């Protein structure tokens, strides 16, 4: 493996402007607008939490950009490309606030010579001797930050930028010659912070989720507080000064106002938010985060999640804080993150519209009533777009609080981020999408993002909500016991699930994939359906085709590209929903009445290929194969037929030396780390909220953040 930044990143501007933020109300707008300040406050946090040249390299990176007007080299040929390779490292260290990726926890480092990045302090005319103290705002607390581990700039750049160690550059214990920037001073133990864990949080009761450990000493360490106040202002909770712990040896002193001037600015605009908050919860929940961001109080935090998660289907969703504790070595403290996501309000009209039709959709579906639920119960599913998200990485969903408490005694929030998720399925890249034919781009491209969104909500909706298992309860049957439902044989079954027996421990670790799989079905069963289409705002005939076209040939390519996830040493796949989708790009192409419905046309040096899909007989073979697919998964789960069911499902899912064949390729036109750039906002001369966007280059990347600073 290779320490380099990624060469060719895409790009995705995370857009809602156009579509999605004019359905807000003028409040909501608002509200999205301060939480959206509030969270991008909050981005040198996350910095100085990755590492610690993580800050000093952003400061140098501006200070570098404003002394040369953004006018970088660009005479010969040679410094046009390093000029490139400069930005494209700057724009892999923004995507992940930091120079170790979140993707991996590694350094990675730029791929321009060191030789032109030390000239680029020469055409700024930046000494390269001076302190990188001298980069940073005036009003950064410097005594919470990491800028005097670096004598000069030219040790910044030497070391925190290029330099690379197998052991430093990867996020682990310092003592064991890794690198983390939650720890401070003196290399920290898993010995120190498994006695910190217990002798002085669980001790005394403080969530250590937003602290940094200083080690002064052999046994004397400083907990570093989040916090705008610089005093501790909550001693009824946190002790005063130097104490010892139990062992009468280790000394431990909170010490408040870490990040201090950041935690002022969230706290500022989490202030305004609250303004315009769309009720009294969310108004007392703003009040917890800015207790907590103030003080430093981390049970103020779970104070807000508390409040938070009685929040039901806001239009504006929201969380901020030090949430996840998994890049922390002992994995106790959390790292920075702020999510502003806002709901597609037509789509979850449109969403309501399936609901309140659903019991016609499910008759529909091919199979008898026997293995169907009596009255049709509505699963949960929350869809957002991402507007903001602070952080070292933005997720395809969230899942929060973590608060095994919190989530056991009050719930917790389970949320799909939709531009997220769409980016990873439209391969959006500088040029045409992988395996996708010439002919085939135009449609492709303009209705992908369409089909996908209507497959994943009938998938969520009526995929996941539909059917009803056999099942044996300690007094009586679910289905007559006597004449069992007919299997697809037209035979009464003779499974059914025990009392205790589930989905999931009949099926085991096969269940998973079985029914992601039975769900895309469904999906892709429903696609077809004039009402479903009317309801999701296709009428008219040609714009419907095309829909169902692009969603048959979306499923096709995902289901080749999840030839990746696939281990051809061992035949394990990787992900469940990978091997769902290639058992059905599979049963498209060996399963279907007609062989050429799906083929793949090979170039002429067998390193590339073409989907060949027949649109004209998806109405037929298409439709016909997959309504049998369907058929076949749902009786065998429902009857809980685990030996026909397992072998049924596995050789649909098994990888043909065939297709086996085309793995490399599939991996070669895999597309490096996703990288996106979020929206700027602001009010403007008629207290309108603006929203602005940028280019999907280096450059856009660059300038969404430099429109962020002053
Ligand atoms: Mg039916
Ligand atoms: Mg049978
Ligand atoms: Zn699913």
């Amino acid at each position: 493996s290779h320490f380099f930044a990624d060469h060719d990143a895409p790009l995705s501007m995370l857009s809602v402007k156009t579509e999605y933020f004019p359905q807000l109300t003028d409040k909501e707008q608002k509200y999205a607008h301060f939480m959206s300040k509030a969270s991008h406050a909050g981005s040198r946090v996350v910095m100085r939490q990755v590492s610690h040249e993580s800050e000093p390299i952003f400061d140098l990176i501006l200070a570098i950009h404003s002394k040369l007007n953004g006018k970088y080299p660009e005479d010969d040929i040679t410094q046009k490309q390093q000029t490139g390779l400069y930005l494209e490292y700057v724009s892999q260290f923004l995507s992940n606030l930091g120079n170790f990726k979140s993707f991996g926890d590694t350094k990675f480092i730029p791929r321009c010579e060191v030789k032109f990045f030390k000239q680029l302090l020469e055409l700024a005319k930046i000494n390269p001797s001076s302190s990188p103290l001298t980069l940073s705002p005036v009003d950064v607390n410097h005594e919470f930050t990491s800028h005097h581990l670096f004598s000069t700039i030219n040790e910044l750049i030497d070391i925190g930028i290029y330099h690379v160690e197998e052991k430093a550059a990867l996020l682990g214990f310092p003592s064991q010659g890794y690198t983390s920037a939650y720890y401070l001073g003196l290399p920290v133990t898993p010995e120190d912070m498994a006695l910190l864990k217990e002798q002085l949080f669980a001790e005394l009761a403080i969530l250590p989720e937003n602290t940094r450990i200083n080690k002064v000493g052999e046994n004397s360490f400083q907990i570093w507080v989040a916090s705008e106040n610089v005093k501790n202002q909550i001693t009824e909770t946190y002790p005063s000064g130097q104490i010892t712990l139990s062992n009468a040896v280790t000394k431990v002193e909170f010490i408040f106002g870490d990040h201090s001037r950041e935690m002022r600015l969230v706290a500022s605009y989490l202030k305004e938010a609250q303004k315009f908050a769309a009720n009294d919860t969310q108004k007392a929940m703003l009040q917890e985060y800015i207790n907590h961001f103030v003080t430093g109080s981390s049970q103020a935090h779970k104070e807000a999640q508390k409040l938070w998660v009685k929040d039901i289907s806001p239009v504006i969703e929201t969380n901020i804080g030090f949430i996840e504790t998994y890049r922390e070595p002992s994995g106790i403290i959390g790292e920075f993150e702020s999510l502003v996501a806002i709901q597609n309000k037509e789509r979850t009209a449109k969403f309501s519209s399936l609901v309140n039709n659903a019991e016609e959709f499910i008759s529909l579906l091919p199979w008898s009533k026997d293995y169907e639920k009596p009255i049709f119960n509505p699963p949960d599913f929350t869809s957002l777009e991402v507007l903001t998200f602070t952080g070292s990485g933005i997720p395809a969903g969230i899942n929060i609080p973590n608060y095994d408490d919190v989530r056991l005694k009050i719930g917790f929030k389970n949320v799909s981020l939709g531009n997220i998720l769409s980016a990873a399925a439209k391969s959006s890249s500088k040029h045409p999408p992988s395996f996708i034919s010439q002919e085939d781009r135009p449609i492709f491209e303009k209705y992908q993002s369409d089909s996908f969104e209507v497959q994943v909500d009938i998938h969520e909706l009526l995929g996941h909500g539909s059917g009803k298992l056999l099942t044996e309860f300690t007094d009586g049957f679910n289905f007559d016991k006597e004449n069992p439902p007919l299997g697809l044989d037209g035979k009464p079954v003779s499974t059914y699930y025990k009392v205790g027996e589930t989905w999931g421990s009949k099926f085991g670790q096969l269940a998973g994939p079985f029914e992601e799989c039975r769900a895309e079905v469904i999906a892709m069963f429903l696609l077809t359906n004039k009402k479903i289409l009317d309801i999701f705002g296709f009428h008219d005939v040609e714009s419907q085709d095309k829909v169902i076209y692009a969603g048959y040939l979306q499923m096709a390519r995902a289901g080749l590209l999840a030839l990746e996830y696939w281990n051809p040493k061992t035949g394990k796949w990787g992900q469940p929903h990978m091997q769902a989708r290639f058992s059905i790009m599979k049963t498209f192409m060996k399963h279907s009445t007609d062989k050429n419905f799906l083929k793949l046309e090979m170039n002429s040096t067998n390193d590339d290929f073409a989907i060949k899909l027949d649109k004209s007989l998806i109405k037929t073979a298409g439709h016909e194969c997959v309504k049998d697919y369907l058929k076949h998964l749902h009786v065998y789960k429902c009857s809980g037929d685990v030996e026909q069911g397992s072998k049924y499902f596995i050789d649909r899912s098994t990888v043909t030396p065939d297709l086996a064949s085309l793995r490399d390729i599939v991996l070669s036109k895999r597309l490096p780390r996703r990288q996106f750039i979020q929206s700027n906002s602001y009010i403007d001369d008629n207290n309108k909220v603006t929203l602005k966007e940028y280019d999907e280059t280096p450059q856009g990347m660059l300038q969404s953040f430099l429109d962020r600073e002053l």
